[PDB]
């Protein structure tokens, strides 16, 4: 009945060793965990709760050891009440960084379960198959990065400089074959662009692809694959001004369209200068967002109860083009108490705004513990609220998600969300 309300990372759960999605089965976020292709669907994106819990966006479940002893691991309900039972709970043990192909820096930890000190783990030595617990033995296949896509670089629609045309995806599912089109309000035209590499459809959550595999081909919509053919540059050698060559970090072959007049088939070509080869970034302005908490409600005595409810103020209907635009400009960053935040937070409240968009869910969440872990016995609960404004209209949004800090203290807290109070007045921060 009770979502988490102090989230500190939310997305793919990786393998340290294979590099595979820890995965779900089926997409209704239930069943038996194992490792999988990472396939885009929303039980792959996991939440590391700041509660000890790790659950994911698909249902509201707990990863959950099926026993004692070296057991299965699965995803089942959460035991919230009287209290959240440690062989639900998890902290990140010792740390392993590395740079992914993509060429962003991870971190891999061990995730160890509360109740019986034993780690996450894999079948094996290979990182792959069957997830359950077992005792921790170093092994890199005991450990988990959350997959950072490093900073969303560019985001929007991409019109061809030759014709004004832009980037299409046949149909509406933003699945299949890439072309050039008429320039349309829909979401399978708009495209996330990450320091890994990656250009994401923002409709069916995939990758700007090449067939095969040598990045000389026709492109279209794939699984995201991690592969450099899905990999693309936008060297300022090839920019003029605001219009930009990609090119292929597998074959260097130039995001192309069929002949001279930027009106047919997209693929891979060799470079040549020409304006068909050059895409601008369509999208509108809104302000670099500010995240603030707002005092929910306090207790000198005890224990605070409130209603939690995820609100979205707006001049107009939060369209599901409106929505896309400020996830888009989430993701690429906040400012809190005047300080830029971290990749993660960006990446993860730009998730947590677009899963807000059909509802919650108004719930009655308690106060157990302040979110530096110690037992709630007075204090404060506080809500998230973070602002920006559409700068053509100069009309502010306001988004209050069901997001939420308990602290000792009437001060507001020091801490960005997800983010960690470090202490019970919440003045400094971990997990950053
Ligand atoms: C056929 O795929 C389905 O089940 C597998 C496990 O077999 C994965 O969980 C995947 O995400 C889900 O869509
Ligand atoms: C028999 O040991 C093997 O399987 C267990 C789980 O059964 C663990 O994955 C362990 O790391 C692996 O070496
Ligand atoms: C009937 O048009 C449909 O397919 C074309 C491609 O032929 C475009 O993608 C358009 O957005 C879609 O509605
Ligand atoms: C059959 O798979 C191959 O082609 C598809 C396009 O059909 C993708 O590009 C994929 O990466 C590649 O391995
Ligand atoms: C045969 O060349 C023509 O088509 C290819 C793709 O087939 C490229 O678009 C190239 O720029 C164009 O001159
Ligand atoms: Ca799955
Ligand atoms: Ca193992
Ligand atoms: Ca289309
Ligand atoms: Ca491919
Ligand atoms: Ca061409
Ligand atoms: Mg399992
Ligand atoms: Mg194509």
């Amino acid at each position: 009945q009770v979502l988490c309300t102090n989230p500190l990372d939310i997305g793919e759960l990786r393998s340290f060793k294979s590099k595979q999605c820890v995965d779900i089965v089926g997409n209704q976020g239930s069943g038996n965990i194992a490792t999988y292709d990472c396939d885009g669907l929303s039980d792959q994106q996991i939440i590391i709760c700041g509660d000890g819990t790790i659950r994911n966006e698909a249902r509201n479940y707990c990863f959950t050891p099926d026993g004692s002893g070296n057991a299965n691991v699965m995803s089942s309900p959460c035991t919230l009440y009287p209290e959240i039972p440690s062989s639900q709970r998890w902290r990140q043990g010792r740390r392993k960084t590395f740079t992914d192909n993509g060429g962003i820096e991870q971190v891999a930890t061990e995730i160890i379960n509360l109740a019986s000190g034993k780690c996450l783990d894999i079948e094996g030595s290979d990182g792959t198959g069957d997830i359950g617990v077992y005792d921790c033995q170093n092994l890199d296949d005991q450990y988990f990065y959350v997959r950072s896509r490093g900073p969303e670089l560019f985001y929007g629609r991409l019109r061809n400089e030759k014709s004004d045309l832009c980037l299409d995806v046949e149909g509406s599912d933003g699945k299949g074959n890439v072309l050039m089109y008429s320039c349309e309000d829909n979401l399978d035209q708009w495209f996330r662009y990450y320091e890994n590499g990656e250009i994401v459809n923002a409709k069916s959550g995939m990758c700007l692809d090449v067939e095969g595999s040598d990045g000389s081909g026709n492109v279209g919509i794939y699984r995201c694959d991690d592969l450099r053919d899905q990999m693309w540059s936008r060297p300022n050698a090839y920019c003029n001004g605001d219009y930009c060559s990609f090119l292929n970090k597998e074959s260097n072959k130039c995001l192309d369209v069929s002949g001279d007049q930027g009106t047919g088939d997209v693929g891979t070509w060799q470079c040549d200068g020409l304006p068909d080869q050059r895409f601008k970034w369509v999208f509108d302005d809104w302000e670099v967002p500010t995240a603030t908490w707002n005092m929910v409600g306090c207790d000198q005595n005890g224990k605070v109860s409130q209603q939690i409810s995820n609100t979205i103020s707006f001049s107009s209907t939060v369209t599901a083009g409106v929505a896309v635009e400020v996830s888009s400009t989430i993701e690429k960053g906040v400012i809190f108490a005047k300080a830029t935040v971290s990749v993660k937070v960006t990446a993860s409240l730009s998730k947590a705004w677009t899963n807000s968009q059909s509802g919650t869910t108004a719930i009655t969440y308690t106060c157990d513990n302040y979110d530096s872990d110690e037992e709630f016995t007075r204090g404060c609960m506080w809500q998230l609220a973070i602002e920006t404004t559409e700068v053509k209209s100069g009309d502010l949004l306001v988004w209050n998600p069901q997001i939420v800090k308990c602290t000792r203290s009437n001060t507001a807290p020091g801490c960005a969300p997800f983010t960690k109070c470090a202490n019970e007045d919440c003045t400094f921060c971990t997990d950053i």
